[PDB]
């Protein structure tokens, strides 16, 4: 399957490509996406975004994965996190939110297996 292209983001709201839903922040992988919602892992801010946030993403297979940590990245990524996803031979990539949505198309413009997880608040 193909990664979908994020068809839109503004503050607090974010559509996929072939999707039914508006999101706020979500999870987006080659064949889908889903909500992400912190109350399902208990991220906050700090200590921030967890393996358990991008495990889903993980076990779907990409080559690369994009954190939108958020509109004035007030949302950590500890580098566990980070570490975690390169012993699993991921390239990742994070980026305040309006460049993580950027850099995400332009790899799924190049047919790259992409996925990411996006917040798109502070």
């Amino acid at each position: 399957s193909t990664s979908p292209e994020i068809a839109s983001l503004s503050w607090g709201q974010m559509k996929v490509k072939g999707s039914n839903t508006t999101y706020k922040d979500c999870k987006v992988w080659p064949g889908g996406s889903r909500t992400w919602d912190w109350r399902e892992t208990g991220t906050e801010h700090s200590p921030g975004v967890q393996p358990a946030d991008v495990k889903e993403v993980v076990e779907k297979g990409v080559q690369t994965l994009v954190i939108g940590r958020g509109m004035s990245e007030a949302l950590k990524v500890p580098s566990s996190t980070v570490e975690y996803l390169k012993k699993h031979g991921i390239d990742v990539r994070v980026l305040q939110t309006e460049q993580a949505v950027k850099e995400y198309n332009a790899l799924v413009a190049q047919g790259v297996r992409v996925g990411g997880v996006f917040h798109s608040t502070c």
